[PDB]
């Protein structure tokens, strides 16, 4: 039964999987990879049902990842996203703060500021910012949800806990984890901030340009530097947060038909990958943006055989995550 079973992460992603089933089975021959789709609420719920063996593989921001190694689940990330181009390819991304221009602050004075993130535990729109300014939090800095709250005044956190910090919630109520919720994710997240519901979008360097295609509306929004200026959007190489390695599909350690994987998704770019086949796309959609990959993604590789997720992420990341819950100031 070589068939991987993908875990799409809800309505929208669903379509995209079952029409990305469709047109491998036409294109590929019988006795090649094939894909079934497992529609679940959220990532966290696809961790589960691929640790329970509901599923095989989805894809992650690296933050997601390690939460995905975490016991009882122990998930390895298995094939990486890459971007850039396929002739220069690049397994990382920067990490910016999206703002309109002429607007006040600076990154040195975010309190008070409503915000946009990307979701809870995400590198660019979680990890990256709120571990800048953890010391910076007001006491108690535990727990983390609590104290990034106050801190704002309303945010939008995808796949936090509505019910317990209600103000991380404010600007989509629910917060909801999956592109059903229009705030969710990095277009989500920009999208908060184009509609004034927020302050600053905490994305990625892409992100813009994936959700505006002109010049003209785009010299309307700018980046927070860390010496506390601003930049044009387009200089993020010199006005980022912090550089994180690419979103990459995990999967079970044990039993985890990682060969398998890869075999589908490097045919899988092969046939529509970009400005490949007119009929499906692997990198875009008209369901929605960012559906089972990034739009941003060029392709894939294969991660460096037995690399665990401490290895894929950096040891001064998986530091700094850890000790954006516990490490005193
Ligand atoms: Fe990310």
């Amino acid at each position: 039964d070589k068939t991987v079973r993908w875990c799409a992460v809800s309505e929208h992603e669903a379509t995209k999987c079952q029409s990305f089933r469709d047109h491998m089975k036409s294109v590929i021959p019988s006795d090649g990879p094939s894909v079934a789709c497992v529609k679940k609420a959220s990532y966290l719920d696809c961790i589960r049902a691929i640790a329970a063996n509901e599923a095989d593989a989805v894809t992650l921001d690296a933050g997601l990842v390690y939460d995905a190694y975490l016991a009882p689940n122990n998930l390895k990330p298995v094939v990486a996203e890459f971007y850039g181009s396929k002739e220069d390819p690049q397994t990382f991304y920067y990490a910016v703060a999206v703002v309109k221009k002429d607007s006040g602050f600076q990154m040195n004075q975010l309190r008070g500021k409503k915000s946009c993130h990307t979701g809870l535990g995400r590198s660019a729109g979680w990890n990256i910012p709120i571990g800048l300014l953890y010391c910076d939090l007001p006491e108690p800095r535990k727990p983390l949800e609590k104290a990034v709250a106050n801190f704002f005044s309303g945010s939008c956190a995808p796949c936090a806990d509505g019910t317990d910090f209600p103000q991380l919630c404010q600007l989509c109520p629910g917060c909801g984890c999956s592109t059903l919720n229009q705030y969710f994710g990095y277009s989500g997240a920009f999208k908060c901030l184009k509609d004034g519901a927020g302050d600053v979008a905490f994305v990625e360097h892409s992100t813009i340009f994936e959700n505006l295609a002109n010049k003209a509306d785009r010299d309307q929004y700018e980046l927070l530097c860390l010496d506390n200026t601003r930049k044009p959007v387009d200089e993020y190489k010199d006005c980022h947060l912090a550089q994180v390695p690419s979103h990459t599909v995990v999967a079970r350690s044990m039993g985890g038909k990682e060969d398998l994987i890869w075999e589908l998704l490097n045919q899988a770019q092969e046939h529509f990958g970009k400005d490949k086949s007119k009929e499906f796309q692997l990198f875009s959609s008209p369901h929605g943006k960012d559906l089972l990959f990034e739009d941003s993604a060029h392709g894939f590789l294969k991660v460096p055989p037995r690399m665990d997720a401490k290895m894929y992420l950096g040891y001064e990341y998986v530091t700094a995550i850890r000790n954006l819950r516990e490490g005193t100031c």
